[PDB]
RNA sequence: UCGGUGUUCCCCGCGCAUCGCGGGG
């Protein structure tokens, strides 16, 4: 429910990209969960099973049943990442969303400031911003963007993208809603026009074990919506790096 | 808001379940 943002307003020369925060922050002693990682299994975090019916064929597949789900599973069942790295060209921050990962965003908070003081020298400004996540309908379209959407499939060059898009962020709003215990206004309302699907084009897939060949899709979007965001929402994949961060256009 | 030009390194969810749709870094 309730979001921190440290977000550190870069000097005009100087680009420090979320990505290379999050790798120098990698260098500082922060725990495996501030970088969206159970530390209970030692990988990303993901979902632990939803459906009883499934234990059956669990059972046959491993031998056994499904063990019981981790803390971070219990308190994060649908696997959002409660501390993103997160800025465009000219900001970099840390959101945190939830009071569960408000300490690691304390935790990070010096080492971050060395970091981006480091990187840029002398001009770096600093705010933070305290928000509680809200979604409510409109009577009129409100224009909005998405900054470095990923699409691990599904993204393509054609036209059909700006359709393909609208449903990515038509789910992520479901799942954040869902997440958080908020009540959805009805899709007809919302009334989604992705506008414009800029630059389709790809990305190498880089974790924590070294970059991949794995790429996925990235691009740039315009969207319509009678919708009302409060909080930061994100669409697509790898949202805690940043990717796909919704940006109302004021 | 518009740096990376194109698909698997490994974890996972769901389903009309050797497949299909998705999720995590």
């Amino acid at each position: 429910g309730q979001q921190h943002l440290l977000r550190f307003a870069l000097p005009a020369g100087k680009k420090l990209w979320p990505n290379d925060l999050r790798e120098a922050l990698a260098k500082h002693d922060l725990p495996p969960l501030f970088f969206s990682r159970d530390p209970q299994t030692g990988h990303a975090i993901t979902r632990a099973m939803r459906n009883e019916k499934r234990v059956r064929g669990y059972i046959e597949q491993h031998g056994h049943e499904p063990p019981p789900p981790t803390e971070e599973q219990r308190a994060n069942p649908l696997a959002i990442p409660g501390i993103r790295i997160v800025g465009s060209s000219t900001w970099v921050g840390i959101l945190a969303t939830g009071e569960r990962y408000k300490p690691l965003l304390e935790a990070a908070t010096l080492p971050a400031i060395q970091i981006v003081t480091q990187r840029c020298g002398r001009g770096v400004g600093v705010e933070l911003e305290q928000h509680t996540l809200s979604i409510k309908g409109l009577d009129d379209p409100k224009r909005y963007f998405v900054r470095n959407l990923v699409m691990k499939r599904g993204l393509t060059k054609t036209a059909e993208n700006t359709t393909q898009v609208a449903s990515r962020i038509l789910s992520a709003l479901e799942r954040q809603a869902v997440a958080y215990s908020l009540d959805l206004p009805p899709t007809a309302q919302v009334d989604i026009h992705v506008e414009s699907v800029v630059r389709p084009r790809g990305m190498r897939l880089v974790t924590s074990t070294g970059a991949t060949e794995q790429f996925v899709g990235l691009a740039d979007v315009e969207f319509y919506a009678c919708l009302d965001l409060k909080g930061y929402w994100f669409a697509g994949n790898l949202t805690s790096r940043g990717y796909g961060r919704i940006i109302a256009d004021h």
